[PDB]
């Protein structure tokens, strides 16, 4: 699925996300944006050989297990495909798991890059909540 900007947001916020470890929802939106153009079935491979998954691209090297990741963790404990779904269910609370892990969204490398110390707030700008 490939979510509009507010829909996110609002599958976003009714998931937790808003403010979640102090980040507000339109850092999640811009996360989201950047690493998969909201597109939950994004996926890309890594150099490593590991590949991002979903919405929010999280990889398979830590967070999910895709069985071709040698030698990597599921800390998710999820199939990385669940984060294809169009349900961002796992997406979101594996990010959860991701952004509690002391690193917060710099774990998102297009967050850090894109979206990190911008205006973050007009990812949401527009949409009702
Ligand atoms: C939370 C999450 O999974 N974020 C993704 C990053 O992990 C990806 O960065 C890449 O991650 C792999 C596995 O850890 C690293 O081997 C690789 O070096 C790293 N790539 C970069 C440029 O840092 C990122 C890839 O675009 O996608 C999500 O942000
Ligand atoms: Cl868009
Ligand atoms: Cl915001
Ligand atoms: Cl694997
Ligand atoms: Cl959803
Ligand atoms: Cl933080
Ligand atoms: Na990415
Ligand atoms: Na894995």
């Amino acid at each position: 699925k490939v979510f509009g900007r507010c829909e996110l947001a609002a599958a976003m916020k009714r998931h937790g996300l808003d403010n979640y470890r102090g980040y507000s929802l339109g850092n999640w939106v811009c996360a989201a944006k950047f690493e998969s153009n909201f597109n939950t079935q994004a996926t890309n491979r890594n150099t490593d050989g590991s590949t991002d998954y979903g919405i929010l691209q999280i990889n398979s090297r830590w967070w999910c297990n895709d069985g071709r990741t040698p030698g990597s963790r599921n800390l998710c404990n999820i199939p990385c495909s669940a984060l294809l779904s169009s349900d961002i269910t796992a997406s979101v609370n594996c990010a959860k798991k991701i952004v509690s892990d002391g690193n917060g969204m710099n774990a998102w490398v297009a967050w850090r890059n894109r979206c990190k110390g911008t205006d973050v707030q007009a990812w949401i700008r527009g949409c009702r909540l």
